[PDB]
């Protein structure tokens, strides 16, 4: 009864909160925040804050991979990293004004050795947990086959995937046979995969997820941010209307999301309540400074604003 | 060989993160493929210039966590001899955004130093002076720190004859002149001499002679301002120097400062004359601004610059 989340690009994140950004300039900065983070590990840190059992895997090499080790340690959170030989990446954002300003490092290299080996130690992993949560870049050097292979893996053990990724890795696996249980693109990389213009309209919606592309794919659930989302459960649409907050910063809250839907399946909660846990995390991560953060003695107060209905 | 050697300290580095980007797109993701992750600080920086051009060099400061050690891990790899005193807290990182002619910076204020790893260092410092002939000390302290701490570090120099080339500004730079343990070299640039002195820039020969001569700068045995492109007026003791360079094309200037530091005190140290010296501190300086990279100095080019400097005395 278990969680594994697969981080294969994880990244130590800083995030620069900024009165100004001066550009061509000097720009002091104090206490900052460096979170073990990428997406994964943004799932992985909020599925601890709930309180479900969860194990993060993925690639670490180098003094950034030795950092993501000690944060999670000192949290409590286990861990099964497969080391490598490159280095661990950083990511930055920049929060300056209302503007997100975020510079992505592409990351190390896997070998062929490395690859192949993290194939065997997942296989291994896979005995154990109950469900899969896969977030992310395929870090360079990986064969663009990866993620089908790992859901293929997962398939044959009976284990759910929920991927997060988007763009050409999440095509890849949309045009495989061996499907995730759950996908999550934003209407924005919705519409960008069909090569179509976006459009909010809800028979345009429903149009959209019944494409060819996302057959047998149990759940699509479509990021809408703060206007809600629109998801897809086998046959049946539903529209998530939520409530006007104050957000104070929004990365990581897909991942947050993606911790919300990864507890639901894992604890077989229906239709309505794994709705509405999902943009409740994904909400209260908004509102936190830090990302891949959430408070929860506002959790009750959120859930219950929140309508599923289309 | 068993002191004929140079301290660097950098009290405060940072691994600096440089993000060469095509263009920076605000409010939008950026994604970037040749990042580079160095070990920084102007008091590295001097290391660097040192090592290239030969001189022994010891590099010491503070570091913590696993950015320090990843400092650590660049010198070693660049085959810098080290010996920093390790705190709790961690390194900071500093980030340059290298995009369409601008750097733009972010700079992190970086850990906090207990009393205890005050203190520790301190001894430290004491038992690496029985092993050195110059100290060379660049940049702001980092937080936690008294006040004096440069103040402190230098009467511990003085107290064993060991020349300080201190190279930073400010209010960092008045309280060690408000002090009475000097600095053997300052090198304030023109317009942070008059700073200094709240008085506006003048660039008149009996001005600076006089700036130069104010009581906050008494018992400074050299200072050597810059005068960025016209080269540099100095005082050595009662003497005052030009000293003329000539035009040339400059790629990136910054660490220029720098460099000039590794001159002055690799100059100190072989008790270089005064002439030599300020065409050894000035070429250096040269050679990094003809540079794209930062403290670093194509000696190939050094004796074509160096015989082409003047040095008058004015
Ligand atoms: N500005 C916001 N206001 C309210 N809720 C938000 C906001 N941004 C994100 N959320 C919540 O988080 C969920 C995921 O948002 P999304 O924009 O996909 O995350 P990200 O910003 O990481 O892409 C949304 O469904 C919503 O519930």
């Amino acid at each position: 009864h278990m969680i594994l989340t697969l981080t294969l690009n994880p990244s130590v994140d800083i995030s620069y909160p900024l009165t100004a950004l001066k550009l061509d300039d000097v720009n002091r900065v104090q206490e900052v925040s460096k979170t073990a983070g990428g997406k994964g590990l943004n799932v992985t840190r909020v599925l601890a804050q709930v309180g479900e059992p969860v194990l993060a895997s993925g690639f670490i090499g180098g003094e950034l991979g030795q950092f993501i080790a000690k944060k999670l340690d000192h949290a409590d959170i286990k861990h099964a990293f497969y080391n490598i030989k490159g280095e661990t990446r950083n990511c930055i954002a920049i929060l300056h004004e209302g503007q997100q300003t975020e510079i992505l490092e592409q990351g190390p290299e896997i070998d062929n050795q490395e690859a192949a080996g993290f194939i065997k130690h997942f296989e291994q992993l896979l005995e154990k947990v109950e469900a899969v949560a896969i977030s992310g870049s395929l870090p360079k050097g990986l064969n663009q086959d990866y993620y089908a292979q790992i859901i293929e893996r997962c398939q044959n053990k009976g284990v759910p995937v929920i991927l997060d990724c988007s763009g050409a890795t999440l095509q890849t696996v949309l045009e495989n046979p061996y499907k995730p249980t759950v996908i999550k693109p934003n209407i924005s990389e919705l519409y960008q995969l069909l090569n179509q213009p976006l459009d909010e309209s809800l028979e345009s919606l429903k149009q959209a997820v019944s494409q060819p592309l996302f057959e047998g794919i149990e759940w699509i659930i479509v990021s809408l941010g703060a206007q809600g989302a629109f998801a897809k459960h086998n046959h049946t649409f539903y529209r998530v209307n939520i409530p006007t907050i104050s957000v104070l910063n929004p990365v990581g809250s897909g991942d947050s999301t993606v911790a919300g839907i990864t507890s639901a399946i894992l604890n077989h909660e229906n239709d309505h309540d794994l709705l509405k846990k999902a943009n409740t995390l994904g909400m209260l991560n908004a509102q936190e400074a830090q990302t891949g953060y959430v408070n929860l003695n506002n959790y009750d107060d959120l859930f219950n604003q929140i309508e599923v209905l289309v």
